[PDB]
């Protein structure tokens, strides 16, 4: 599901929408939330409520616009899950990284906005952050469950405003080796926390997951509200 009449323009002219959900109260930080692999979804939709509900606007933007505008994909389903990892597999990441800066420099314009933006993923939008946290675009950024972070290790040393991780210690995702790369990795810049959940694997925090674990899920929800707190005027 998308907000009827929002259009993003990209830095090479691409346009996308974008599920929008304006504050409860003038002016907030803005969010841009970077979705999973299954599009802007009910999940997505969930996501902006409950930030909308603790005090901020949300943008979540259809990073899926330059393959297949309006994907919004019902994990329950196999067929559709098949259709997510088709994307997936062929997503451009410098693209996304494009498209959620250009995202970020909407939310920062946007008419209730107190100047301060930030980025929270999941899943795919987990790995789009840290690249994004990188690149410096964001006040403070929050990835869940990212992919091949072990990969992009010579990026901890360009993150120079605050980023925070939250992984399953079951994520088949991350194995053993991976896990020790990029906590060892990541410890390097203090700018940076990654949190291990142990005994919860990859999707531990989405809603309806066979994942899903309520006590982790709770953690570090916590702790992403405790993080995005201080961009609240």
């Amino acid at each position: 599901m998308l907000t009827e009449g929002i259009s993003i323009q990209s830095y090479d002219g691409h346009t996308f929408g974008a599920l929008v959900g304006s504050p409860a109260k003038a002016p907030a930080p803005v969010i841009v939330i970077a979705h999973e692999i299954l599009g802007v979804n009910a999940f997505m939709r969930e996501t902006v409520s409950w930030l909308v509900d603790q005090g901020y606007a949300a943008v979540c933007p259809d990073l899926y616009a330059r393959q297949a505008p309006g994907t919004a994909l019902d994990p329950q389903d196999e067929a559709q899950r098949e259709q997510a990892y088709k994307l997936w597999q062929a997503f451009d990441m410098e693209a996304g990284v494009g498209d959620l800066e250009a995202a970020i420099r909407y939310a920062r314009h946007l008419p209730y906005s107190n100047g301060k933006v930030g980025l929270v993923g999941y899943s795919l939008g987990g790995a789009l952050a840290f690249l994004v946290a990188a690149k410096g675009c964001v006040d403070r950024a929050v990835g869940y469950c990212g992919v091949g972070l072990e990969k992009q290790l010579d990026k901890v040393p360009e993150v120079k405003h605050p980023a925070l991780f939250h992984m399953g210690g079951q994520d088949h995702f991350v194995p053993a080796p991976s896990r020790q790369l990029i906590t060892e990795g990541f410890g390097a810049n203090p700018l940076l926390q990654v949190h291990w959940y142990e005994g919860a694997g990859h999707s531990f925090a989405r809603t309806g997951s066979s994942d899903y674990v309520a006590s982790a899920a709770a953690l570090a929800n916590e702790r992403t509200l405790d993080f995005l707190a201080p961009l609240q005027s």
